[PDB]
C-alpha cells in the first residue's frame, strides 16, 4: 500500500507505545488454534514496549526461542475520536505479525522493519476500551528477508539457523500506536527536488489524496510561504532555494491538503531541496563532489535487542558528531524512521538499505544458492516487496541518498545476475531519483563478481589483513591498493568502502600492534585510510561498526562483533581518537589530498 | 497539591513523554530575564525525556553543568478534551521546574523526585498547538533536600558540592502527561486494610469528591463486586479476606465514583489486603514474621541516567526474581511509582525512603550540621515537605511496609534528636498505617548513636571489613557480631541491615581473595551471612548496591560505585551466584537456621 508518516494536527496519535503488555511463549504453537485473541492471555508476563524480546527477562531459553510470542494489550479509544478515520499502526513488528482488536483480525505483515496499519474504524467505539493482540514470528525461511532455516531437530523442537552477523532479534521493535485522519485523508506524497547550479529550483510534487483536492505552500524554516500549487496531484514548484546540505540540512515544509466538501485534511511533508547523482566516478550533491565518513551501523543495545530508544538516538548521534562521521548505512535493515528524520534535520547523509543480507551460503546446507530450494521466484518477490516498502516509506527523506538492494550476495554463480538484474531495474522504476548499489562481499572481489556493472556506485566491505593475510598490514595494504584499482578501472564508478574494521576488545593492548589489541585497530585503520586516499575513486569510508553488537554464538565472535569503534555501553576504544583526528581534521564533505 | 497516579477510564492522558524536547543551558542565567520560555529557544539540540540531561551528550562540560537548564515542546491539544479538565502532569523533574504555556508561568517545583501537577484549561485552547517550556534547577543547597552546597569560582561559573556518593544526575527524569478529567472530579484518595488473623477482615476507604456524591464499589481480580459503600467520605468493607501476600501480591480494585448533575468521574484504585506491624523483635508481614532479601537499589543505568526505562524495569526485576529478592529500599530518593505498581503486582517488599541523604559532615566546612549555617529549621521544612509528599503518593502502595525518613544523618552532633524527633512524630501521624526508620551509618554505632528509640525497625548499613578491619574478615566478624548484639541490648528491635557491600572490579580475580577482587565479595558476603544467621533480632539483609552506578568523582571510586552485584550493564559477578543459592535455598519470607 502506501506510506505516510504518521504526524499531529488535524490528525492525532494515542501512543500505545506505553510499554508494558502482556507476553507469553507459544511453545506448543496452540496460540492460533485457541484463539488467544479472544480472552487475557494466559500465563503472561509484563514485557516492554518497544523493544526486542530476547533479552528483556535475562533468560537463555526466551532469547533462543524459535516461533510464535504473544503480545496482548487493553486500551481506550479516545472519546473525541467520534467518526474520524481511526487506524493502528505498527512501526515495526519483527519478522511476522498477526494483529486482532478484539477477535477481528485487522491486519498482517511479513517484514521485520517497516510498518504496517489497518483502518480500524468499523472495528471500534470511542471511548471504549479494546484488547489487542498481536502474535509475533521470528522465523526465517528461503522466502523471507533476510533468509534462513529453521532447523527442527528430531524432537520436533525448533532451532532457527540463518547466515548474517547479527543476531536475530525479534518483537515489537517500534512503536505501536493509534491514529486518527478526516474521512478526506491524504495518503501519499512523492516529492521530487531539483536544482541547477544551485542558484534556483523545481520541485515537483505528486499526491494522493483519498478523496480530496489539494492544494500545496512550501514554507521556509522561518515559516513563510515561498510557492504555491494546485494540481492538487502535479505540481511543479520553482524557488531560490536554500540547499538542504550535508553539514547543516536546511529544511522547507511542504503542506498537503486534501479537501473535501465538508471535510479538511493537513499534511505537512519536511523537504530538503537537493540533487544526487553520479557523474563518473563522483558522487554529487548538489552538483558538488562528497566524501563519505562513518560507520555501517546496527540496532543493538543492552537489554534492548533492536528496539527503538530516544536516549541512545540522542546519545549515538552525539557520538557520531563529536567524532565527525558526516554519514551512516542503515546496515542490514530499514532503520527506525526517527533515525531519517534526524538525518533529514540535522543533514546527515544516509545509505538506505533493506533486510536483504543473508543471500550467502559461503560467509563463514543447499548446494546451488539460486535454487528453487534456496533463493527463487518466490524470494526475488519476497526481496521486491521489500524493497518496495523501503522506498514507499523513505522516498522523501532527502538524508536518503542512495538505496542499497542487499548486502553481501554471493555473486559467482550464473543465476546471482539472473536474480539480481530484475531488481536493478525494479528498484530504479521505484525512484529514479537516487543512485543505486548492492553491498559487495570481499571474496566476489572485481575479478569475479558478476552483479556490479548493474548498479550506480560501489560499496565495497574489506577485510585484509583480518579474515585473510591476518595480522599483516604490509600485504595487507597491497592486497586493498591493487583490488581498488581493478575494480576502478573495471566499472569506473564511485566506490564507498562500507566497511572495513578488525575486531578489537577494548582494553587488550599490546607492544607488538597484532590482531585484537587497541594498538592493531589503529594501526589497520590507518593503513586503509592511506590506501583510500592514494584512489581517486574512493568516494567514502564507513568503518565497521559504530559499536560492538550481539551476533549468533560461535568460535568467531567473543561475546559477540568486537569491531566497534565504540564498546556496547558507547565507551570510546582508542580507535575512536584516531577517526576524530582524520574526520574532523578533513575539509568537511571534502577527500584528503592524499598527504596530511 | 492533592496526589492521584493518573490512570485510564472515562479519563485521559496524552504523554509528551514522547521524548524529544528541544533543549538548552543557560550558562548566563539569561533565561527568566528574557522570558526565553515566549519563543523557540535558540542555541538548542534534541535531547530526550524522560532521562537525565548529564549524560546524553557524552559531553563533560554539559555533564557538570550546574544552574539552569531550558526544555521546550510543542504539542497540540487533543479535541475531544474541551471543557473537560486537563491537568499537566510531571512524574519528577529532577531538582526544580518552572513551566511556562505559552508566556503563562503554570507551576514550579522544589525536589527532583515527586510528581507536580496543575490544571491547564483556561491557557490551552482544544485542538490547538501550545509551547510548553521548563526551566530545571540542578543546583543543591542547605534547605534543599538531598543538601549540597554551591561555590562560584574565581572566574565566575558555579561548581555544585554534594555529600552523597551517588551522582547528581538532573533533567527531566520520569514522564509527563497531559491529563483530562471531567468538571466534577476525583483528586484523592487514601485506603487502609486490616486482618485479624487472616480472617475475613476490612478496609476503610476515606476520599476527596471535588463536588460529587460517591459510590465506592470493590471489585474482586475477577471485577466481581464483594463489596460496597456510598459513604464518600469514611467507609469499611468486610470478607473472607484473600490476603496480598509478599509470595503472589494479590490485589482488589476499588472503583472510586464521583457523582454530579452533569458528569460521573469513575476512579479506579488498586487494594492489596495486608497487614505490618512489628511485635519486640520481629517484621511482621499479614500477622506472620518476614525476613528482608534483596538490596538497596539506585536509579541509574548506562545513558539514560536517572531517567526512567521499561525495559531497564523489565529487566531488573527479572533478574531480582531470578536472585530471590524479595525486597528493596528506594535508595536516597523515591523510585518511579511505575516500580511500586510492579512491586504491587508481583507482590515485592519495598521500605520506601525520601530524599534525604547526605545530613552527615564525616562520610568522606560549617562547624555545627545542625545550626543555621548548615541544617535549620527551613532544613527541617523541606525534610518534611519531602517526607508530606512521599506519603502522598505512597500511602495506597501496599507494597510499601515501612517508611525511611532518611539515609545516614550523622546523630553524634548536638541537636540530632531535637530534629529527627519531632519530624518522626509528624510522620507517624502522616501515616500510623506503616512502621517508620532512619537509616543509620557506621560511626553512629550502639553506643554513640542517638535517636535510634524514635523508631520501630533499625536500619543499618554496614561495611565491617571493608571500610575499616579493612580486608579483614575475621576481626570484622566479631565487630560485626559484638556490633549487632550490642544492638539486641540497648534496644530489642528489629533489625535490618540495609546495606552491607564491597567494591569488586567485574573480572578481577584473586587466589588471595583480597579487596576488590570478586572472590573477596563472596567470603564477605558470605561472612555477613554466618553473623546475620545467629542474631535473632535479624530480620533481613539488603546487600549493597544491586548494580554498579555513579558517583561524582574521587580517589575512592573507580567507575563510580562498584559495589554491585551485578555490573551497570547488568552482568553479574561471582556474588550473583552466591546470593541466588542463599536466597532460592531459603523458605519464603523467612529466616535460615542459624545453621544450614
Ligand atoms: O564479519 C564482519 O565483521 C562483517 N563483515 C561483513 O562483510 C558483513 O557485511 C557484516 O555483516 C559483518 O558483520
Ligand atoms: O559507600 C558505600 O559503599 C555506600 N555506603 C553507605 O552507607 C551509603 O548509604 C551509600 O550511599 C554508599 O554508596
Amino acid at each position: 500500500s502506501h506510506m505516510l508518516r504518521p504526524v499531529e494536527t488535524p490528525t492525532r496519535e494515542i501512543k500505545k507505545l506505553d510499554g508494558l503488555w502482556a507476553f507469553s511463549l507459544d511453545r506448543e504453537n496452540c496460540g492460533i488454534d485457541q484463539r488467544w485473541w479472544e480472552s487475557a492471555l494466559q500465563e503472561s508476563r509484563a514485557i516492554a514496549v518497544p523493544g526486542s524480546f530476547n533479552d528483556q527477562f535475562a533468560d537463555a531459553d526466551i532469547r533462543n526461542y524459535a516461533g510464535n510470542v504473544w503480545y496482548q494489550r487493553e486500551v481506550f479509544i479516545p472519546k473525541g475520536w467520534a467518526g474520524q478515520r481511526i487506524v493502528l499502526r505498527f512501526d515495526a513488528v519483527t519478522h511476522y505479525g498477526k494483529v486482532w482488536v478484539n477477535n477481528q483480525e485487522v491486519m498482517e505483515h511479513q517484514g521485520g522493519y517497516t510498518p504496517f496499519e489497518a483502518d480500524v474504524t468499523p472495528y471500534v467505539i470511542a471511548g471504549k476500551s479494546v484488547r489487542i493482540t498481536v502474535c509475533v514470528n521470528n522465523e526465517l525461511n528461503w522466502q523471507t528477508i533476510p533468509p534462513g532455516m529453521v532447523i527442527t531437530d528430531e524432537n520436533g523442537k525448533k532451532k532457527q539457523s540463518y547466515f548474517h552477523d547479527f543476531f536475530n532479534y525479534a518483537g515489537i521493535h517500534r512503536s505501536v500506536m493509534l491514529y486518527t485522519t478526516p474521512n478526506t485523508w491524504v495518503d501519499d506524497i512523492t516529492v521530487v527536488t531539483h536544482v541547477a547550479q544551485d542558484c534556483n529550483h523545481a520541485s515537483v510534487d505528486w499526491q494522493v489524496v483519498a478523496n480530496g483536492d489539494v492544494s500545496v505552500e512550501l514554507r521556509d524554516a522561518d515559516q513563510q510561504v515561498v510557492a504555491t500549487g494546485q494540481g492538487t496531484s502535479g505540481t511543479l514548484q520553482v524557488v531560490n532555494p536554500h540547499l538542504w546540505q550535508p553539514g547543516e540540512g536546511y529544511l522547507y515544509e511542504l503542506c498537503v491538503t486534501a479537501k473535501s466538501q465538508t471535510e479538511c485534511d493537513i499534511y505537512p511533508l519536511r523537504v530538503g531541496i537537493r540533487s544526487v547523482a553520479v557523474k563518473g566516478e563522483q558522487f554529487l550533491i548538489n552538483h558538488k563532489p562528497f566524501y563519505f565518513t562513518g560507520f555501517g551501523r546496527h540496532e543493538d543495545a543492552d537489554l534492548r535487542g533492536k528496539g527503538f530508544d530516544n536516549v541512545l538516538m540522542v546519545h549515538d548521534h552525539a557520538l557520531m558528531d563529536w567524532i565527525g562521521a558526516n554519514s551512516y548505512r542503515t546496515s542490514h535493515y530499514p532503520y527506525a524512521e526517527e533515525m531519517l528524520d534526524w538525518a533529514d534535520e540535522h543533514g546527515i547523509v544516509v545509505i538506505d538499505e533493506t533486510a536483504a543480507v543473508g543471500f550467502n551460503l559461503s560467509l563463514g546446507k543447499p548446494k546451488e544458492l539460486y535454487s528453487e530450494e534456496a533463493v527463487n521466484g518466490e524470494t526475488q518477490q519476497a526481496h521486491l516487496q521489500a524493497i518496495k516498502e523501503l522506498i514507499a516509506r523513505d522516498k522523501n527523506h532527502p538524508s536518503v541518498v542512495m538505496w542499497s538492494i542487499a548486502n553481501e550476495p554471493d555473486t559467482r554463480p550464473q543465476g546471482a545476475r539472473e536474480y539480481f538484474a530484475p531488481l536493478a531495474e525494479a528498484t530504479r522504476k521505484l525512484d529514479p531519483t537516487r543512485p543505486i548499489t548492492c553491498v559487495n562481499v570481499m571474496f566476489c572481489d572485481a575479478h569475479t563478481d558478476t552483479i556490479s556493472d548493474l548498479f550506480d556506485v560501489l560499496c565495497l566491505n574489506r577485510y585484509y589483513g583480518w579474515y585473510v593475510q591476518s595480522g599483516d598490514l604490509e600485504t595487507a595494504e597491497k592486497v586493498l591498493e591493487k583490488e581498488l584499482l581493478a575494480w576502478q578501472e573495471k566499472l569506473h564508478q564511485p566506490i564507498i568502502i562500507t566497511e572495513y574494521g578488525v575486531d578489537t576488545l577494548a582494553g587488550l593492548h599490546s607492544m607488538y600492534t597484532d590482531m585484537w589489541s587497541e594498538e592493531y585497530q589503529c594501526a589497520w585503520l590507518d593503513m586503509y585510510h592511506r590506501v583510500f586516499d592514494r584512489v581517486s575513486a574512493v568516494v567514502g569510508e564507513q568503518v565497521w561498526n559504530f559499536a560492538d553488537f550481539a551476533t549468533s554464538q560461535g568460535i568467531l565472535r567473543v561475546g559477540g562483533n568486537k569491531k566497534g569503534i565504540f564498546t556496547r555501553d558507547r565507551k570510546p576504544k582508542s580507535a575512536a581518537f584516531l577517526l576524530q583526528k582524520r574526520w574532523t581534521g578533513m575539509n568537511f564533505g571534502e577527500k584528503p589530498q592524499q598527504g596530511g
